[PDB]
């Protein structure tokens, strides 16, 4: 059996990894109704300038990326992405959000919000740290 | 602006959140010199049956992926890839390893391996936790 070592992204290889630990998975603990749930903020001529990425599974709800437009900040717009999601989470069942940041503006934005931190690490390379938050419904 | 609520995945949308996201992060926080770190279990044909899929960013590794052959389980084969994982990583000049996971034996050989429990959230809908670990080089 040989182990490879690689620096380089590989969509076939990576595949050849994450289906059998997704049926292993699927096979002991059960259906994890992965669903993904976007939030797109678009202009008139329905460019995405900006939103919400993340997706529902084992009842809870992920926030992987949250982007607001430059010209659209401080207006509320990271929290309304936050209720939007959090709306939608809600509806499909599920028991909480979690989410994650090294930014210290998202980080406040998050807490004000609802999300409580559950673990952190860092330093970064960067001088920044990680931050885990949970918000239980 | 049109806020517009979905759950089918979209790849030119998440795209379109995701590249000024990595962009604003490049011009505040510098760079993240993101950097793939694949290793492949494969057979004598060249197959990939199992492995550790992941990444170093901002000084930090980050394991992904982490499957092991049914065949080959009980063997030290997950600490192996762990252990080719952090050798890398060291080389590339990271200061530590991060990894998750809602499984209870993954969890075990982390911890045997030498992380670090950081925080975690839960119940999952179907009855386990998700925990957050580190590894300080």
């Amino acid at each position: 059996m040989n182990f490879v070592l690689s620096d380089v992204a590989d969509a076939e290889a990576e595949k050849a990894i994450r289906d059998p630990l997704v049926a292993y998975n699927l096979a002991r603990f059960g259906e994890s109704d992965k669903r993904d749930l976007n939030i797109t903020i678009r202009n008139d001529d329905n460019s995405v300038t900006g939103g919400l990425v993340g997706h529902t599974a084992r009842g809870w709800l992920y926030v992987q990326l949250l982007f607001v437009p430059e010209a659209m900040r401080g207006q509320g717009i990271a929290p309304k992405l936050l209720a939007m999601a959090e709306e939608e989470a809600r509806k499909r069942g599920c028991m909480g959000a979690y989410i994650d940041t090294m930014n210290p503006d998202a980080l406040r934005t998050y807490e004000r919000y609802g999300f409580t931190k559950i673990g952190s690490l860092g330093p970064l390379s960067s001088g920044q740290s990680i931050t885990w938050l949970e918000k239980r419904f």
